């Protein structure tokens, strides 16, 4: 089972899920090989009706799509559709928060109100609305007029993209043409542009995918934004990780997708619903993230991390997990099915995302607490179901302290230096103590043993004094590893770093360091990333493409990814990906992709799978940046 | 070649193409051969990167996909993202018009102007836009903000959808839940909901699909709006249409692609530069269509179609058209390469539809007399550069009466009954002169002998007395095959079908009849049927799902048609398709789509790929709608 995952207590559930003969994803793949090889490397497409076409990546024919289309213009198509399939899910998600705070300040859902007000006015000021002289509901419905107003043409581009970047970084992106003018017209002109007979040009349709990439920032940026003004800022938390956080004596309710307005909404409704649970004859509800709306109650509540991506199934396969409640996104629709063999009750509650076999309760804001006790009922009649049962949760888990918004970045950092916090960052990796930064982002893939690459790659960049932050499964991965355990830093960073972390950790009165890794939320919460890096490219007075920053999408699956690894080279990142995207069959798309960029944006991405491998290519090109910079390396 | 075209003058053009080594789009098709039949049946998912994911259509493993989609699932996946993609063409093409009038009526781009002023104060009352004591400019303003307000979410659903079918058809789409918010909005949610871990539910998800089918009509509803507001509404008009029409002591210069905003300048431009085109020794400027921006000047002004679709290359082949000038959408990219041989000048003029190797000269309407001048002066030079060569251009055209718009259409049949026009069309379905109304639309497809399915079938029903109406490239199909031409009415019309048609033009002056078919535009142009189909129910009392209309996109190819054949279906109407589209893979996604919509919506897929067999089906289909109105039969 260690071929299948790195995580123990996901190989005890393989074995469990073995020996019961439930069908898990590690299984569903095996019987997937070997893979079409047309769709591997991108030379295929299904754009019109005389498709299917392919391309031999070598050889004889078919060279050629049948209306003409070369390799790099059905690579790049392809490319694009899934950055706007990307970008269309984080408009989705952002939208469903500026609706819901809409309705909050307008009286029609009490269950919300405006939590951050500190944050509701920053991003009142940075979008240039006014705030002297108005009541807090009127400048949040001005915020979501204007995150509404972002998803259509009008006469600003995005603002979620233009006010969040530095001048400089919007005038290198404007001179090319990138900057998104409304978050689904991009979506829009990108499917209409990769259709049949329409852009057949490779750079041209590499700039669209930019530009789409943009749209889907600034979604994830808004969606940061506004579930920080109605759930509140996230600050350090200290809470646990992985299957053992179950518990057999507790009604277990995962929530699992990715919006808060959902999962904010079950963590306090459940807590009213203590006695009832415990009429029932649990404990009370033990609720348990998921995904990215587990990352977000934990980084705002520290409701402990139950598994994440590709294992989550394996919570089901314990016998203890009661429900699972949904939304959107990453939820693998072969939980409905497990769900027949483990007695679990899945939920859905959105109308655009349904799943055949699971008990769909609508959720509306408007009666969120109504909606939620609803669920939650279901899920104690399913715990009153198993009373004798044995189950088999792994006693695994692991230590995790989260919670660093970029706020709470600053926050800590201005313990060292109170009306200069971003210096004591600077300083440090002027003077090598911090060699640069590195993002982990993104997914597992099964095609990748779970896991494996976020943690081979993070060991060897700490052992060389990066500050590595991560978010969404990235930071699920790592935190199941330990490294959100203050108590690993010893073992798991180089001296400087070591240094650092406990200099901001004892001036913050832990009488300890700071963790490993900081865990900065979700995958929308990538902009908390963004918003710290363009804060030191601000305070340092250069432009991202200077600074010693990049990403590392290590084991990346949804298109969700491939638009935020290719916003992340669009802001000016190398930004690495670990699994195989369907590029290699045209070498002029991957040339663009992975050097001529260069010239555009000033990131790149580099394609790498083996981890060692690309932990090298991350520190040759952190190094690369310190030796532009002037600095020592 | 007359297993590739039953075209005359494209054999002709592929004898030429063999002997001199020209591949093309035939050429390409064979070299596919045999295609992938994961992807023919629609069992192939590249929808996050631990695919590519494929399922035996039948056999053993694999079964299912790798996260646990099931074949229902990825069927119905793939064709929502066609149905967006589609909407996405037809979203851009109506928001390129709707940009274009607001910046001609506040004095931006003089070249274009208020032309029908009685369709514009039509539509401003459909919309619920006052115009007593407005001025046209400020009435016209009015329009084009609430064409652009369409695109996204407002206080009311898409106008172009609610404000143009019957009450009694919006009220049972707003049951079901089918009405779009917003045209850029239903697009992304389209994507979001089939990216990976969302709707895994096949009835949800084809309910989403039919959703955007309808921001798929209200694009091309808008599109056709607005283009006769600034181009006119066409009346009837008499050309000519095949490769015959290209003159070899002329400047041949083909429009292809969608937008009128290009091709109505060009018309007009090339008129003003014939001085300029005889200095050169030409005998002035030859523009000819393709495609549909071909259909809009041929319905507008008469200008003569050269071919359409699938076989546009062969334009080229002849040697004697100097330019190609492109916009977006049903493009060959072939046509490049191709031009390197023939000399052709192929000019690309839209930011988001480049093609590697042709010139592109960008189209501003704020400047398009200038931009139209200088693509010209390409044309003339291209000309000068053929003096001496021989060309074979085959001798071979028809004659073609068209510009039946739905004003048309009423105003021809007033002649007959001037206070109620769309009573005599009834009178003549009631005593069976008229047994029901069948629309052609859409592509041509490689797959089927070029024309094949649309004469074959439309043959059969106009011997059984049906109202033949075409659009796209299937009125393409049927002009170059004389299907508008009254000459042969005595021909190709059922006796019963003959006595309207010639009382109709006898009433209109014309000494004959109406021709066979009537051309009712181009594909955005659908929405003509659509406000006819309408006008019928509403003189009826009785929705659209009660009347003896069918539609066929007998040949079917872009995601466009798709889309069309979508909302077709959703409507109420019986609509065959031609080819396969990659639904059979699925048994109950095909059940959904060809039987059981018929319980939401009243209308419903034909497949079927035998033509002589789809014409019975058609024929079936209207005769059971006669027979619930109680109709003889
Ligand atoms: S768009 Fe071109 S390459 Fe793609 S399926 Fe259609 S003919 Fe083939
Ligand atoms: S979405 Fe599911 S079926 Fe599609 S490629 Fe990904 S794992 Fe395979
Ligand atoms: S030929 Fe396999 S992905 Fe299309
Ligand atoms: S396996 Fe051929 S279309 Fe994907
Ligand atoms: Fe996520
Ligand atoms: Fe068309």
């Amino acid at each position: 089972q260690n071929l299948k995952s790195t995580d123990r207590a996901v190989q005890q559930m393989l074995d469990k899920a073995k020996r019961e003969g439930i069908q898990t994803v590690w299984d569903r793949y095996e019987a997937m090989k070997p893979q079409c090889g047309f769709g591997e490397t991108g030379l295929c497409c299904r754009h019109c009706l005389q498709g299917p076409c392919r391309i031999n990546p070598f050889g004889d024919e078919p060279k050629v799509g049948i209306c003409g289309a070369t390799a790099e213009v059905i690579v790049a198509r392809g490319l694009d559709r899934s950055i706007a399939a990307g970008a269309a899910g984080h408009s989705g998600h952002a939208k469903h928060l500026a609706h819901t705070l809409k309705k909050a300040v307008q009286g029609k859902a009490a269950s919300y109100m405006i939590k951050d007000r500190t944050k509701l006015h920053s991003i009142a000021k940075r979008l240039g609305i006014p705030t002297e002289g108005q009541k807090d509901e009127d400048i949040a419905l001005e915020v979501a007029k204007a995150a509404l107003a972002d998803f259509h043409e009008k006469d600003t581009p995005v603002l979620w993209v233009t006010t969040v970047l530095p001048p400089s970084r919007v005038k290198v992106l404007s001179a090319h043409g990138l900057i998104p003018a409304g978050i689904d017209h991009e979506i829009a002109e990108i499917m209409h542009r990769t259709s049949m007979g329409c852009d057949a040009d490779a750079q041209n349709l590499l700039l669209g995918g930019l530009r789409c990439s943009l749209a889907d920032l600034a979604g994830c940026y808004m969606g940061t934004d506004l579930a920080d003004i109605l759930f509140g800022t996230p600050a350090p938390v200290v809470t646990e990780s992985n299957l053992g956080v179950l518990k057999a004596d507790a009604v277990n309710v995962a929530v699992h997708g990715h919006n808060p307005v959902l999962s904010d909404i079950i963590v306090s409704v459940s807590k009213e619903m203590e006695n009832e649970a415990r009429a029932a004859g649990a404990t009370g509800i033990n609720v348990v993230g998921i995904c990215c709306t587990g990352n977000e109650v934990l980084m705002r509540h520290g409701i402990p991390a139950c598994t994440h991506s590709v294992s989550q199934e394996m919570a089901m396969i314990t016998g203890a997990l009661d429900a699972m409640i949904l939304d959107y996104q990453c939820i693998q629709p072969s939980v409905a099915t497990i769900a027949e063999c483990t007695g679990t009750t899945v939920i859905t509650t959105m109308e655009m995302s349904k799943i055949t076999g699971a008990t769909h309760v609508n959720f509306a804001e408007e009666a969120a607490v109504e909606n939620a006790k609803q669920i939650l009922r279901l899920a104690i009649d399913t715990f009153k179901r198993r009373k004798g049962k044995p189950v088999e949760i792994p006693n695994i888990k692991t230590k995790v302290v989260a919670g660093f918004s970029t706020e709470a970045i600053i926050n800590a950092l201005s313990k060292l230096n109170a009306n200069d916090p971003l210096k004591p960052l600077i300083d440090n990796v002027v003077n090598g103590n911090i060699r640069g930064v590195c993002l982990f982002a993104g997914c597992n893939n099964v095609k990748v043993p779970q896991d494996q690459n976020f943690t081979t790659i993070a060991r060897k960049l700490l052992k060389q004094n990066v500050l590595v932050v991560a978010t969404g499964c990235g930071a699920g991965a790592l935190m199941r590893h330990g490294f959100m355990d203050p108590a690993n830093v010893d073992e798991l960073c180089g001296d400087g770093l070591k240094a650092v972390l406990t200099a901001i950790g004892e001036a913050n009165g832990l009488g300890g360091p700071l963790p490993p890794v900081l865990h900065m939320g979700s995958c929308v919460d990538n902009s908390r990333a963004v918003a710290l890096v363009a804060a030191l490219a601000n305070r340092l007075g250069v432009d991202l493409d200077r600074l010693p920053v990049v990403a590392s999408a290590a084991e990346a699956m949804h298109e969700k990814a491939v638009a935020i690894g290719t916003w992340a080279v669009t802001i000016g990142l190398p930004t690495h990906i670990g699994v195989l995207p369907p590029i290699t069959g045209s070498l002029p798309v991957t040339q663009i992709l992975t050097s001529s960029v260069k010239d555009i944006t000033g990131g790149y991405f580099i394609v790498e799978l083996d981890p060692e491998t690309a932990a090298d290519k991350l520190l040759a090109a952190i190094n690369e940046r310190r030796a532009g910079l002037g600095l020592p390396w």
